[PDB]
């Protein structure tokens, strides 16, 4: 409502500066009072008091203007940045799963800056460099065919058509560089976050010098790439140049063919000078102005084709929400693999039972965590499906999906706050009775009122301040402050001791009297008192059945449970 | 080098700059003598004509001068933005872990940003136009000294002084606003980082509209800085334009004061007029030129600042290398704590024998990777010492301790990039034989063999797009790969199956047979074939021995094996 009114505004400033933009052939008219009555008289001291209000005053007006434009549409601008900012925000955490894995956070964060920064240039450019740059040529035309006449005006118009045609065809020459100079860019950030990620590798191995000719070698390719592109830019302001400068030429030219005093002895000569003064600001804005906007729209169509290709999973039209009425779990003929060139899973059926404490187990790479992510529905199934209390999970939401789950992963990342935001992120706006609650049922209680800062200790980027048993305990205190009807543990009790383990054992147990629980375990010790255990093997379900029946089996489950009784 | 040169011709082109800025007052003169004498008829032919050449050729030159001086000096610049970079890079991997563990990605790269920015544009203000305009103020200052008397020089002096005195009282006021907007940005950006880090995180407890509406608050307190910022720019701007243009009235009115022709020669308006504008163009560059190089290098100054905070652990000078002749390990006394408001390791004191193979042990948090970041130095003890072949770790330069040591770690990171890549980065140079080797005894060889892309399939960032297992037998095979002569695997087979994990062990046992090898494991059954089993409770020794010594002596060691039993 009322940014309609700033935008209003800018453009009466704009027109204010249109003033100024008359003020400067206002001069003309003491051009006019020079020659014709001149010295011996009065008018002689009027050139120069009106000359100053005009100018001391006139420029003045014309910055004092501009700076005004700018301190009035400067909420204008940065709410549109910001408008945009968070949109892009809300868009990224939108994106697929396969993105944000595969992502390189350097070129990504360069794309997301370059498209911002890009926009917030263009809304200014656009709103204030096209439409006062229009009205000021409309009026150098309409002023030149009342005072001059119809040649000076269809050469002009000519010459700048010639200008525009060059400087599109330079630009179009100039793209390859550009685009270039931007993916050498990117390339290089995203090495340097990438071993910066991985600081703690790069002095494991003693392999810092080698991260610094990798960089090294990116940053002297954008070098050269920028080296380029620059050079390119000058060549076309040389161009540009020329044209201007040889217009300038013909103009004041042609003003002296008729005569040497021509109609107007002083005044023409002032006007047409003034005019190619105030002719070359308009060329040099218009064609940066245009080569910025045309970067600008590029960038946004690199920002955008990052952020709006990647739809992998999405609602069904109307979808109705997720009703667990019985926590059963339902994996029918389950197909799929991440890429196409290698199936992960092969016809994988198997039934949760509603309200029981299923296990998962099998060897590495065996395609455990692969059924965690179909289950939170990161992605969709090649063929069959998966039912929770018999509803397909391709056809609910899946915000209702993913309340009605809660998942301590298999690595697990903390955000860099304090503990007690950690814990207590398992719901929104959780009460401290909760959160120590699950504080307590994680075993975690006693180390946190140790803690000198307690619930307000830090935990650093990804929560790597703690323990990895640390870690992993808060990860089930989140999990259980969220407390869905479906509780799912991928490899929980890992970095836990004994001790603590069998803690978080009987925790686990305790609350499993109505509700589904799956641990996906490689110390099968922990899943042994479990109400059935799947076995998986190479994306086929193996064995099934009670720790007791797999023993007797004596199959894959009874070898590796025996390959624990080894030691 | 011979940027030297370039720079040179630099110079070269600014001076050819100022043989334009002779030439547009140089051609009035010949339009002075239009008035009195050249009645020949022919004269008034020519001063026009050559007025008229002399400006287009002059204009054209001087664009084409300073666009030759960009397109001689990029090379230059780029060079000098990109040794700033590496250094920057450089003394980023040097920094210390704690920075890196409490680090927040996202305002520390606004910071490096800003510098490589501010630098980027400095280097150029400070070599093109502050040298130009201080040799044209000289030449100005010293050729009008002979023809101004001292009323307009002294006047323009103590103009620039109240100028002066206006930009820095009006900077002092907005560099309180400039570091506001500049530190919410980067909370801004750190906290959508942290966020965008977390996805899963967000995802696992449908989370996406806190972390929407916690980056919109800090967006639109950005925004808001932001505009207050802009806000006092403007009024700079205009405080500026209002001194400058006031100083060109007071110019363009004591000159005319004389008479209505000229005040003491035939042509002073014009050259006063001519010499004002082409000083006022360079001049209003220069009201931009001072803050961009003063907030450019105090920006330098927070960056450098904040790089140059004096790192945790350095090396001794003149520091000895680590001649490892036998690899026994002796913790002495050692008092450690992370922070100094809490207290992690109490006089730990533990000697690990020559080529014997250490296990330890201990609940969790009782500070086991503490010992592991100290072995490395990470961090310094704050009593007690850490001796590797009786030689003094904090006396010996960290790279060759580290060279000595090869660890597998508890939260392991690979690099975006293949696998092949990883595997090799544990030497300098690792043949391919090697490589196939490592992958033979880590139990991946046959996985790797049955992918599509074999030792070129993606891993994604930090490794994610592998399985736990699967990164942790790439992490061994990096280990491997390193062949040091010190061996530690801190809980490296906790994402393995017992088969997978018997293959490690195996591996483990194969290697380092008259080598140092020291197991951090909660999974006591892969280390009770030990030599020693170290037992830690909160943070110090408790017991020592031989897994039958320890089973005998019933207490921590034995306890927490008797838990596994527990049925
Ligand atoms: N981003 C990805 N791209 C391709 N394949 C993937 C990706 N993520 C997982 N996989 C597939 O998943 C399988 C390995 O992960 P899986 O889901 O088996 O974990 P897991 O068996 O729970 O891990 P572990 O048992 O090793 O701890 C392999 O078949 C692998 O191809
Ligand atoms: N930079 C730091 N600032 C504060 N505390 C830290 C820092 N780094 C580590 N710690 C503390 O050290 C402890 C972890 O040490 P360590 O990882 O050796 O435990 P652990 O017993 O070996 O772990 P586990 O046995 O659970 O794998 C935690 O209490 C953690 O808070």
């Amino acid at each position: 409502a009322v940014l309609r009114r700033r935008v209003v505004g800018a453009i009466l400033m704009v027109l204010l500066g249109k003033a100024t933009t008359l003020a400067l052939p206002f001069a003309y008219k003491k051009a006019v009072d020079a020659m014709t009555l001149g010295g011996g008289a009065q008018p002689a001291l009027t050139v120069a008091l009106a000359f100053v209000l005009a100018y001391a005053l006139g420029r003045f007006s014309g910055v004092l203007f501009d700076n005004l434009r700018n301190i009035v549409f400067e909420r204008v601008g940065q709410d549109a940045t910001r408008h945009l900012a968070e949109n892009v925000f809300a868009r990224l955490h939108k994106l697929s799963l396969r993105f944000h894995l595969a992502r390189r956070t350097g070129e990504v964060t360069k794309v997301i800056e370059r498209g911002t920064k890009s926009i917030d240039t263009m809304l200014y450019f656009l709103l204030f460099n096209i439409a006062p740059t229009v009205i000021e040529l409309t009026a150098v035309i309409v002023i030149f065919w009342l005072n001059f006449g119809l040649g000076l005006v269809t050469a002009t118009i000519l010459a700048v058509i010639a200008y525009v045609w060059t400087t599109r065809t330079i630009t179009e020459w100039r793209t390859h560089l550009r685009e270039k100079m931007n993916r050498l860019d990117g390339q290089a950030l995203a090495r340097a976050v990438d071993s910066l990620l991985n600081y703690e590798t790069v002095k494991y191995f003693g392999a810092e010098s080698r991260e610094e000719a990798r960089y090294a070698s990116a940053a002297r390719a954008y070098a050269d790439a920028a080296v380029k592109s620059e050079n390119s830019l000058g060549l076309l302001n040389i161009a540009q140049a020329l044209i201007v400068n040889l217009l300038m030429a013909g103009a004041m030219a042609w003003t002296v063919y008729g005569w040497s005093q021509g109609k107007l002895t002083v005044g023409d000569l002032v006007f047409v000078n003034t005019y190619l003064t105030q002719l070359f600001r308009p060329l040099d804005m218009l064609g940066m102005v245009y080569r910025t906007i045309r970067q600008g729209l590029i960038d946004m169509a690199e920002m955008f084709r990052l952020i709006d290709t990647h739809i992998e999973v999405a609602d069904v039209p109307n979808a109705p929400a997720l009703v667990v009425n019985r926590p059963s779990v339902t994996f029918d003929n389950v197909v799929f693999g991440y890429d196409r060139d290698r199936e992960i899973l092969h016809g994988l059926s198997f039934e949760v039972a509603a309200g029981s404490r299923v296990a998962i187990v099998g060897p590495s790479g065996a395609g455990k965590s692969t059924i965690a992510r179909l289950l939170f529905r990161f992605y969709d199934p090649w063929e069959g499906r998966i039912l929770i209390d018999g509803q397909d999970i391709a056809h609910v939401t899946q915000t209702s999906l993913r309340a009605a789950l809660g998942i301590v992963p298999q690595d697990s990342v903390l955000f860099n706050d304090t503990i007690g935001y950690n814990i207590a992120y398992g719901r929104d706006g959780a009460s401290r009775a909760e959160v120590d609650a699950a504080a307590k049922g994680a075993a975690i209680a006693d180390f946190i009122a140790r803690l000198p800062q307690g619930y307000d200790t830090e935990v650093g980027e990804r929560g790597l301040k703690l323990s990895g048993g640390e870690k992993q305990r808060v990860a089930i205190a989140r999990t259980l402050v969220k407390n869905p009807p479906i509780l799912l543990f991928d490899q929980a009790t890992s970095a836990l001791d004994t001790r603590t383990e069998q803690d978080i054992l009987s925790t686990m147990r305790a609350v499993a009297s109505h509700r589904t629980t799956i641990s996906i375990a490689h110390r099968l010790s922990t899943i042994a008192d479990s109400d059935t255990i799947l076995v998986l093997d190479q994306g086929r379900l193996a064995e099934q059945g009670s720790h007791l029946d797999l023993l007797r089996r004596d199959g894959l489950y009874a070898e590796m449970w025996a390959r624990q009784a080894a030691e």
